């Protein structure tokens, strides 16, 4: 069918609902409780919660404990982001009951353990893309870690299961999806494909639902919703 998912997302930074713009540290808004923030979206009928921890994607200490009762309040389909680099971390992500995780910086720095844990967790993983151009950022994008098509090609070839892909320069800025990079991702690629960044309306969300038959999955959307853009409900409605 048509359906495109939705996937409100809920980024915490020094225990706050934030969004950064570009990803930039520096540049929040916050938006009060994460718990709030993801107890509203699923009284709304969210299916999803994209779920982050920044503290972590930066290497600013952590949010682990509001993390997990965050996820523990979700009674919907949780996918857990956030400084998921090592055994220690995804164990403790893993143990939210997540319906899978983010593995951002761990593919370009530690492309070995991202396989081991693609072969032995299989699509419990998924990884994000953080493009610029054609480069990918890591560390909570403040360096560059390879090229696009190198990297899409070695994780296809390892088993990954799923990718999220996100144009920097369309982070939090609600300029639009970019709409191109999308579509380039899905000719390199059978692994479904979710959207990140830059939503701005629901003629955007229109535009990535037209993506679905070429294999776009799912959308996630952040300052839209805490900027009342439109409801998560007008949302659902515009993407079933
Ligand atoms: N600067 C940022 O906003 C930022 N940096 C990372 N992230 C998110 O965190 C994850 C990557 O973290 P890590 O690089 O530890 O895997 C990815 O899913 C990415 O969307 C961000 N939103």
């Amino acid at each position: 069918m048509s359906k495109l998912e939705l996937l409100p997302a809920v980024d915490v930074r020094d225990g706050q609902a934030v969004r950064l713009v570009h990803g930039e540290s520096g540049t929040e808004t916050s938006y009060g409780s994460p718990l709030e923030a993801a107890l509203a979206w699923q009284r709304s009928g969210a299916e999803w919660l994209h779920l982050v921890d920044l503290d972590a994607a930066f290497g600013t200490g952590d949010n682990r404990a509001l993390i997990a009762e965050v996820a523990q309040a979700m009674d919907i389909k949780v996918e857990l982001s956030g400084g998921i680099r090592d055994d220690d971390t995804l164990a403790a992500a893993l143990a939210t009951g997540c319906t899978r995780v983010n593995l951002g910086t761990a593919a370009l720095e530690t492309p070995e353990w991202v396989a081991k844990v693609i072969a032995e967790h299989g699509d419990k993983i998924a990884v994000g893309l953080d493009v610029r151009g054609t480069t990918l950022r890591g560390r909570g994008w403040t360096r560059d870690g390879g090229d696009l098509y190198e990297t899409l090609d070695r994780l296809n070839k390892e088993g990954c299961a799923r990718y999220v892909v996100t144009d920097i320069a369309k982070d939090g800025t609600l300029q639009g999806p970019n709409l191109e990079l999308l579509k380039n991702v899905c000719a390199a690629t059978d692994r479904p494909v979710v959207a990140s960044g830059g939503v701005s309306s629901l003629d955007d969300l229109r535009a990535i639902a037209g993506l679905v038959p070429a294999g776009v999955e799912g959308a996630i959307v952040g300052k839209a919703l805490y900027a009342k853009a439109f409801t998560l409900e007008e949302a659902l409605e515009a993407t079933s």
